[PDB]
């Protein structure tokens, strides 16, 4: 039988194949931070031609943030599925073994192969960089709300019938000697929104900041203001609170004018992901906006 | 026929760009023109343009304006229709739900493609607005958002697509009605209190307790939270991860604010469900609110308005879980 | 503590590829020890068969047994399948002369399964049933944390244990740890019905007929043919029929049979022709109330206000 | 710029079509879509295989069964070039009409390159649907054509696609099915099981010899026991029988409860009952065998 290494990292799912297990790190993912995603993806690299695939057990919190930045870090194009549970392991109708058990027969299909990094969650693949957690509770509550699923899982076999043409060898970013990564910060807008968030990671030099706009995008007055003489002297990407669709270019923000970068489809914390690996290469916003329209 | 008052505050409704390209500005078309954009009407007997702006910069003195209006106009017509922008209409549409006194059918809708567009879908939608104000079952239902012949109540509604015209969804509990040919078959009314039942009195405020909202995500800077208590804010919202829980940095200093008076409320970026007590978090530990279904934008508009009656999380987390 | 009785149809939920309808009522509470801490829990095996299989016999028992025992009991669970719970729910919402709570509850995985869910929905089913607050709703289905309506809610996805959704209008409450209710049904439901069931031993002929490009007609002729009393269209669009399909129901009305237009398109009303539109209901929905009607009438005309209900 | 024909089945009033697409207009038939039929498929069919010249197609049809239409094409065109289908959920005559702006994405669509090898498309609000998955969800909405299963293609702002998947079935040219030849189609009906579902409506289709019969069985495509029973005798008498499902989302799978192979049926997969239909129908013209078949399900 093929060789999968579960590779576990957390989450509620502790608190066909030859299946290894390792530990490599233990904490809630909504404490996930750069050095534990430092330390997977270099683990991975490392050990891709020891094993046949991967299965990396996680919070669900953040479990859409961590599968796209190894969606775009991982090098090793052997299988990398990512896999959580709602429920907790002793709690009654525990979710977590047969998403295990779904997730070790994605990461043993041949088929999976070249379709980047996965999330596997009630009987269905997802693929790294559309899938997002849809429900604070619900045990579907991953979804990829854009484009949709690439595969449903059946008594053991998946019929895929789709693969993300936007990863993985194809992604210029290697992080494989790598301790640090730019600073990447999030703002919320809303009525009314305070600018005291966005001036202060400015203040703080940040190598870049993610706006969670509403809808395409938009900012609050102050907020566009600041971040415009922010990008204008720090990185701006619009992204938004808005949890389906792209945040477009050519609609009520002229970028060029101003300098920022439309996230398109990514959501404000993949925007981020995606901006943090980009400001390792170059810092033109005009530049930038070319990695978001491909990765 | 009903008096129905359509009250203008800007919106893509009242934008315009050509009808193909896609670059368009808000806040443009004044309200009368948008009135004749619809010539089927004479339904209702048509309004005023309290302001034209892109709701993107909606802020509490608008917010405060729409209300002290519908309050003082109650009794000169028989319902209202609210021409808005959709990206913050949720927001305005539960601070209305939670500030108007009256009964009248105050209906909020927007377009999602500007008047100048091919298939504007303002039109029909401003349509079905003055349908549904005018049908005075539609009263007592709280403050109404009715989109892409949909009728949501003001607590639920939320925007779920960027560019859709079908954006606006009740995405936790559902839409109360859908309207064909005029009619409005409801079948649901909302449990929280609404409108005339809130404890909160607009008319002698002409500005909203300071709440902010902080962004949870992997690794993320506490730099936003303690800019805004150093700024004296009187309440915090993060948008938490998940059911509500938040990176070791932002809790951090969030215990610290909490425990010498700032209003703390856990809600989630996750745009369904329920930030629960009692999950990863013990709430009454720290003197924190769960925000329950409400979304960090929602959320924001319940603590501002909870900071006019009190300041204690026990008494918040109830008016939480009332409204 | 409160008494829950706990009748037992079949499923998934009672199964063990998998057979349904396997495992017995006593089982089903057996598996989780937890009620014991909630509810006093009765159990009574109505039938075990894959709800595939469900039909007007059981439907009409169940609502004598509900209606006959609503007085010596504080609320009932009823574990069913899941294919066709959505109409015995249904029909339970429309005959159903009790009060007290009944709640649904069924399984997408069987009992034998890694991640078993029917263990955590018969629990969340007998608190639902326990809560004073889930009474008054009409008859719920509780699947997957959330509690829904029997009239809105119907089967979404052919494998997802949360395949349950009130598409239309929603879910009334949803249940952590004790019950978020949020919502309540408009239309009337249980004591507020003009249905009685109790001394009927069989139910109207009510057959669905699908539409679809080049409908053959030979399925609507059949059942014009038997004198079925009613006939529901899962038409295409907006309730709308294949040519021949609406010749033949045009025969079947103009000659006393109700005919009912519903949609085979999952959302939405189907709008108000001497026909009846189903509205929100789906074809099998249609179906369950159609059946009511034609006990009380055979006009189309009081049958489509019936539907306005 | 390109030439687009439009194949109108059910203009001068869109002029913004003609900044982007050279347009041929033609009156295939004129039929409301709740009346399409295997006679429309087989001309639409032959009609868009020997016009394949020009550089693209938009075929104007009804919302109602525009699915089997689409899925029906996608199968039989054999033109590589963009085939794009759409239609209106509000009349031209309405306040805020979708056609327009529909019909103006179209004609985007099918403009562009990036469409071909796709398959048979479907441009509806804004969005490119793939022919297998595309359905009607909703009864009024304009937002009603979605890919429940697997989703949409790409996305239309702007006059310009975001392409970010393509379905992975065969389509079009890579489909053994020619429909050139033909001049009928086999006869395939479709049932619907509820609780006590009657055996009256198979019966007729079993007593009027159909080839196949669609099961738009209830969960993961089971039958009422009645309805079982006639199906088991009919795939005994040579019939085809795929059994599909009334529930609008997920696959009808093998390995469940019923023994396919047993009594000879197939899985229709994610294929809802109509669109079942429409490629048993095609199936039936090379095999008429359920492991052939059920092969064939599994391919497209
Ligand atoms: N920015 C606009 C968007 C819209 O109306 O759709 C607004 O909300 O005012
Ligand atoms: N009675 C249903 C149970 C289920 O599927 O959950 C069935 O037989 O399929």
């Amino acid at each position: 039988l093929p060789n999968i290494t579960i590779l576990a990292t957390g989450g509620t799912i502790a608190g066909i194949a030859n299946v290894k297990g390792e530990q490599v790190v233990n904490i809630g993912s909504q404490d996930m931070n750069d050095n534990v995603w430092l330390t997977l993806a270099k683990k991975i690299n490392t050990d891709c031609d020891k094993t046949d695939g991967f299965v990396i057990t996680h919070g669900t919190d953040t479990m859409e943030e961590t599968a796209y930045f190894l969606d775009l870090t991982v090098k090793c194009d052997k299988p990398v599925v990512m896999v959580g549970a709602m429920r907790p392991s002793t709690s009654m109708s525990a979710d977590g073994p047969f998403n295990l058990y779904n997730a070790v027969v994605t990461a043993a299909d041949k088929a999976s192969a070249n379709r980047g990094v996965l999330v596997v969650m009630n009987d269905t693949v997802l693929d790294g960089r559309d899938v997002t957690k849809t429900n604070t509770t619900d045990v579907a509550t991953f979804k990829s709300v854009n484009y949709g699923p690439l595969g449903y899982i059946h008594n053991g076999k998946i019929d895929y019938q789709r693969t993300p043409a936007r990863h993985t060898s194809d992604t210029p970013f290697d992080v494989s000697k790598l301790n640090e990564l730019p600073k990447v910060g999030i703002v919320y807008n809303y009525a009314n929104a305070s600018d005291l968030p966005a001036k202060a990671l400015v203040d703080a030099g940040y190598d870049g900041i993610v706006s969670a706009g509403v809808g395409n995008g938009n900012l609050y007055k102050s907020v566009f203001d600041t971040l415009a003489t922010a990008a204008k002297t720090t990185a701006v990407v619009r992204s938004s609170r808005v949890p389906t669709g792209a945040t477009t270019q050519d609609a009520e923000v002229d970028d060029a004018k101003y300098g920022f970068v439309a996230s398109g489809t990514l959501n404000p914390q993949k925007a981020r992901v995606l901006l943090q690996l980009a400001l390792t290469q170059t810092k033109d916003p005009q530049q930038i906006q070319q990695i978001f329209n491909q990765y």
